[PDB]
């Protein structure tokens, strides 16, 4: 780790304030008075203050005229030494950012006759550009700085299918990068590439999505989902596979795009498909990983392609994807990671503005709220215009219909208020939600995006890990066990999940509404519903496992709020008992076609629980109001919870509708509330083809669901 030779140190920390480092043993040499130069520049610098450093003596020095960034400048000492002024803290203070914070867009601005270029690097002295073609003329370009810190050239010329690459430089080193807002990459994401739009037609116009509780979301991996080799999808583990009509398993069972739309699934939630390191995009196959790790924010990953080495191919065809899915009828939500990047050091934040896109300590040194290395500094204002620019650029490139949030507590209530704002207005309809998880990240709590804060943030949903666990167990303890695995503690967590977490009774609410209530089991964290239960209930049988995996999944999708299910939850997903399986090979994350054939039953009760959500809106209360008014509890035992959704005049086709949860293999009777003629829907069995008729009471036998109704 080689350096620029200096005699002393000198930093900016603030608008008007220098810090001088000066090594001891020249600590009576290079000494004051201080004084700034620069072009014509040769001012006389005050010391507020001075004391001694393990290896340095340190002058907090104090200019007139606040420093004026772009130029090269020098601080000199008495004894004649002098130094280049380099960047200090000020970079992260609300002066700085007020005074550079730039409005207009950045990144290559396109035209077939020529491209500009133009880049935010406030604290640096110089900038360029730099293009290179396969098998062609390279050419690096100086850029001219303009207001607000940005640096920008315009190249005459097409520039489509040129790459290129920015050189900053900063503290007098220069440092090659790939630009921030690249929307396409090569293979890798080494370098960035400017393409002429590609002209893609969107061919299946959707209406705004009318309410959140009226969806139901799917979350997949686009490798996991048609990896399988009886995935019965040509384009295993590609953007293209989900385009595939009526595809199915090699014992006919229905798979791929028919699968999912044949649940009854409304949004498809996808695991980051921004380029993200982990696989080497050369050799796919010999790696893995969920996509955590971004790399570049506008750009699609390259291991989903057909082909990685041709940039725009990338592009089509996740948008090819997205266009067909839609033609089907099927929404899609993107999983965005705005709270850190792979390897902050070697990031285009860091090496385009040093320490000003990520969050420190007190000390000054990165803070690590995420658990991975950094956090991104979204509330400083050009990152927030970072986050505000990518979301509204996918849903307008790329038309999807969601977001989820990965670490959302990380983010600033602010920043999510203010990109919400854009989103919602470039697409009506979206759905905003993610982990509102409480973080360690240095922001005062009241300002993290966090569910404790749910109500300052309408039209932002949070992943509800109280039902959650009420109904599964606690995910931080093998043997712990919720309310479907037979623990009568959480019971009424439970019916407090099922009347949408807004409020019940003593507890207090989660959320201040439903449509922020995401209600679920399993996710692609943690270990599947499946395996977890399997750890905490290791003598029983499979059978009755099932039942209790499918008793879960009738409790979520019979609760008010978001219905959200793990791509495999339905057929008893296994990851062979691996708990974080962020880059297990395929066979443990591979979505298994062969377990969908074996419990094609299974998957049809999950598929009957989502179509009986959709046929009665009596499961799906617009507000907490509603529900005080149409659902009340009528039992709440250990294992055993009823509950009834009543005065649905013009609200559901049924008059009266009684769902009771059963969490033993036992068999009990229940008495209805009334003497009136019930029709028995479905019980531990399933779904009965021709509802028979119960009256005053009705046997609740083993571990199930039993659904009552009465049409009007
Ligand atoms: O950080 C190490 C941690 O990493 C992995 O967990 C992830 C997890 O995959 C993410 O989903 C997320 O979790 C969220 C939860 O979803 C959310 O509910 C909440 O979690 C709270 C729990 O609900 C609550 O019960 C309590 O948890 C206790 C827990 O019962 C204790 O057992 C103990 O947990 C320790 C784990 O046993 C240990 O493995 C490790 O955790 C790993 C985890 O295994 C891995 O999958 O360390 C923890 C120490 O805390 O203590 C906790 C807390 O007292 O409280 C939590 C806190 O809200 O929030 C989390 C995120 O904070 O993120 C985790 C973290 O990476
Ligand atoms: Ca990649």
């Amino acid at each position: 780790m080689v350096s620029i030779r200096r005699s002393f140190e000198a930093y900016v920390d603030d608008m008007n304030i220098i810090t001088v480092l000066i090594p001891a043993e020249q600590k009576e040499i290079m000494t004051p008075p201080f004084r700034l130069e620069t072009e014509i520049t040769d001012f006389p610098l005050a010391v507020r203050e001075e004391y001694s450093l393990e290896a340095k003596y340190k002058y907090v020095c104090v200019s007139d005229h606040p420093v004026t960034f772009g130029k090269i400048h020098c601080v000199r000492a008495s004894s004649g030494h002098k130094t280049d002024l380099q960047i200090g803290a000020v970079i992260r203070t609300a002066a700085f950012d007020d005074e550079f914070y730039y409005d207009g867009e950045l990144g290559a601005v396109y035209t077939a006759d020529h491209t500009v270029f133009k880049v935010w690097a406030p604290a640096a002295t110089s900038a360029a550009v730099k293009l290179s073609h396969p098998n062609k003329s390279g050419r690096t370009f100086q850029m001219t700085r303009l207001e607000k810190g940005v640096y920008a050239v315009t190249v005459t010329g097409d520039l489509h299918g040129y790459e290129y690459l920015f050189c900053i430089c900063n503290n007098s080193e220069w440092m090659e990068t790939v630009d921030q807002y690249a929307k396409a990459v090569t293979v890798n994401g080494e370098k960035g590439v400017v393409l002429r739009p590609d002209q893609m037609k969107w061919t299946a116009p959707l209406k705004p999505f009318s309410h959140p509780v009226d969806a139901v979301i799917y979350e997949t991996h686009l490798r996991d989902f048609s990896i399988h080799e009886n995935s019965g999808m040509i384009n295993k583990g590609k953007y293209l596979a989900l385009t595939e009509t009526d595809t199915q398993t090699a014992n006919g069972s229905s798979s791929g795009l028919a699968y999912v739309k044949e649940l009854g699934v409304t949004h498809v939630e996808l695991l980051p498909v921004n380029d993200f390191a982990g696989v080497d995009e050369e050799k796919p196959l010999d790696a893995y990983n969920w996509g955590y790790n971004p790399l570049h924010f506008f750009a699609p990953e390259g291991s989903y392609a057909s082909n990685p080495h041709d940039p725009q191919t990338r592009k089509t065809e996740l948008k090819q994807m997205i266009n067909t899915l839609h033609q089907h009828g099927l929404r899609v939500i993107l999983d965005v990671v705005f709270n850190h990047v792979y390897k902050r050091e070697n990031s285009p934040f860091e090496k385009t503005v040093p320490g000003y896109f990520f969050r420190h300590d007190e000390c000054g040194k990165p803070s690590n709220g995420t658990g991975v290395g950094n956090d991104i500094a979204s509330e400083r204002r050009m990152a927030r215009k970072f986050i505000a620019d990518c979301v509204v650029y996918w849903l307008e490139e790329y038309n999807v219909d969601g977001f989820r949030f990965d670490l959302l507590g990380i983010l600033d209530i602010d920043t999510v208020l203010y990109m919400k704002e854009k989103a919602t207005k470039a697409k009506p309809g979206i759905l905003l939600f993610g982990e509102g998880w409480d973080l360690a990240t240095p922001l005062p709590h009241e300002q993290k995006a966090a569910l404790a804060n749910a109500p300052r943030m309408p039209g932002i949903g949070f992943f509800n890990d109280m039902f959650r666990d009420a109904v599964k167990g606690n995910t931080f303890h093998l043997k712990a066990t919720g309310f479907a695995l037979g623990n009568g503690e959480s019971a009424q967590a439970v019916m407090h999940g099922i009347a949408g977490s807004s409020g019940w009774k003593a507890l207090a609410p989660i959320v201040p509404e439903p449509s922020q209530s995401i209600n679920y089991v399993e996710s692609h964290d943690n270990h599947t519903f499946w395996d977890k239960m399997s750890f905490a209930l290791p003598q029983e049988n499979d059978s009755r496992k099932r039942s209790r995996q499918r008793l879960a999944v009738a409790i979520i999708l019979l609760a008010q709020g978001v219905p959200f299910i793990h791509s495999g939850q339905e057929f008893f997903r296994t990851k062979q008992g691996v708990e974080n399986s962020y880059q297990s090979s395929d066979s443990i994350n591979q979505l298994d076609w062969d377990r969908r054939e074996t419990f094609k039953e299974d998957v049809h009760y999950i598929r009957r629980l989502i179509s009986l959500r959709k046929a009665h809106p009596a499961f799906r209360l617009r507000s907490a109001a509603d529900i005080q008014r149409h659902l009340e509890c009528l039992t709440l035992k250990e294992h055993l919870i009823a509950y009834r959704l009543y005065d649905l005049d013009e609200v559901d086709e049924w008059k009266d509708i009684i769902v009771i949860h059963h969490a033993s293999p036992d068999s009990v009777e229940w008495r209805l509330p009334n003497d009136i003629p019930y029709r028995l829907l479905c019980d531990p069995s399933g779904f009965q083809e021709d509802p028979t008729e119960i009256k005053k009471t009705v046997a609740v036998n083993g571990i199930g669901t039993v659904i009552l109704y009465l049409a009007s």
